[PDB]
């Protein structure tokens, strides 16, 4: 069995990754027994304190332990460009809460695609290509998940590629000049190059006819390369569109979150405010599973978690975008103070949610 361990090497570190590889594996033999996903940020060994920010075990270490040691990179006309792994995308993957194994299977699909591409599997005999489509209603994290997926793959494939690239083309819009810069990045075969075309449905809605055909033909060229992956998103979940998108061999529906997911999302927001001490004092909050084990009995330990559970349920229907914005509105409208008890914040969050749906009915 294989266990994955992501090692965040400090930007200021100059040590070889083989040295870090041996240090981290000594640390794991020390602790050796693991209960689940655990992350060390403080170390006793001074070589690790110097060169490693965090060691995270991610989903008894007699399994096969795979280390992924990476450094974050701290820093083209109509395109955004990041060198991967990018500091901007650090923590994005974990901030996206989907139902079980949406992100897992998506990672595995692209992993198999890259494996098949790397071994020159004949696609006439086994179906695969280099295009990925996430489709969903707007605000479900599709663009973020593409970026987070590109970051995960670069980190997980650090043995085959030395770094990654992400080019985000802004659909709202020389075309030869942009794809020349993309080809220069592809020319470096030590790099896994991701090209992200957001909301491709706007292309078929948009003189405008020539620009589209120019981009589709440029896409057809770069996808001929082994180190290229094309990520696309569509905010219309149902409709058919453009060839390379409709023929994408990986299609994933991304819908709005369930009440179970909303609960986790809110929990992550409340944890963050407690970490920053905007919510003070800190209090213990229960997960759904923990609530289910006590049959949802209302007592001092559970009262506030039950209240959050009920806020999550009347939040059903809202997108993730709105959900992670509501704690900001809750604080700005109903707290307006540097500090607030969790009781006060949950009440504020509840009002903010009601306000969202009042605004909704006015649009109806
Ligand atoms: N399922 C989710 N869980 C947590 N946060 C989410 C989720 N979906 C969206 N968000 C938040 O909304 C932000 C913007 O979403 P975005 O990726 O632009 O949506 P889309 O591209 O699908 O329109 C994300 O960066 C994220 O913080």
């Amino acid at each position: 069995p294989t266990v994955h361990v992501e090692v965040h090497q400090r930007g200021s570190s100059t040590a070889k990754k083989e040295d870090i590889n041996l240090s981290v594996r000594k640390l794991l033999n020390r602790h050796n027994i693991v209960f689940g996903d655990y992350t060390w940020t403080e170390f006793d060994e001074p070589f690790l304190t110097r060169n490693v920010q965090s060691v995270s075990i991610i989903d008894l270490s007699a399994c096969t332990v795979a280390l992924h040691i990476f450094q974050l990179n701290e820093d083209i006309i109509a395109a955004n460009h990041w060198v991967l792994p990018a500091a901007e995308f650090h923590g994005l993957w974990d901030s996206l809460v989907y139902d079980v194994e949406v992100k897992s299977h998506l990672l595995d699909y692209v992993m198999t695609t890259l494996l098949f591409s790397d071994k020159n599997v004949n696609s006439n005999l086994i179906t695969w290509n280099r295009v990925v489509l996430l489709h969903g209603p707007p605000g479900t994290g599709k663009t973020s998940l593409c970026k987070a997926l590109a970051q995960k793959l670069t980190i997980r494939l650090s043995s085959r590629y030395r770094y990654g690239q992400l080019i985000e083309i802004n659909s709202h819009s020389l075309v030869t000049k942009m794809f020349q810069k993309i080809q220069d990045l592809i020319d470096d075969k030590d790099a896994l190059v991701f090209v992200l075309i957001d909301a491709v449905e706007s292309l078929t809605a948009a003189d405008a006819i020539r620009v589209v055909n120019a981009v589709l033909t440029q896409i057809d060229q770069i996808k001929r390369h082994s180190n290229v992956v094309i990520l696309t998103t569509s905010n219309i979940t149902e409709k058919i569109d453009v060839a390379f998108v409709d023929r994408a061999d990986i299609k994933q529906y991304i819908g709005p979150p369930s009440a179970a997911a909303i609960f986790k999302i809110y929990l992550s927001c409340l944890e963050e405010l407690m970490k920053c001490q905007i919510i003070y004092p800190r209090q213990q909050l229960l997960t759904l599973r923990e609530l289910e084990m006590i049959g949802f009995i209302e007592n001092n330990v559970s009262k506030l978690s039950l209240l959050l559970n009920d806020i999550s349920r009347k939040s059903e229907g809202l997108s993730g975008r709105v959900l992670r914005k509501l704690p900001f509105l809750a604080h700005a409208l109903y707290v307006q103070a540097p500090t607030v008890t969790i009781e006060g914040f949950l009440q504020a969050l509840s009002l903010a949610v009601d306000k969202q749906f009042e605004e909704r009915k006015k649009l109806a």
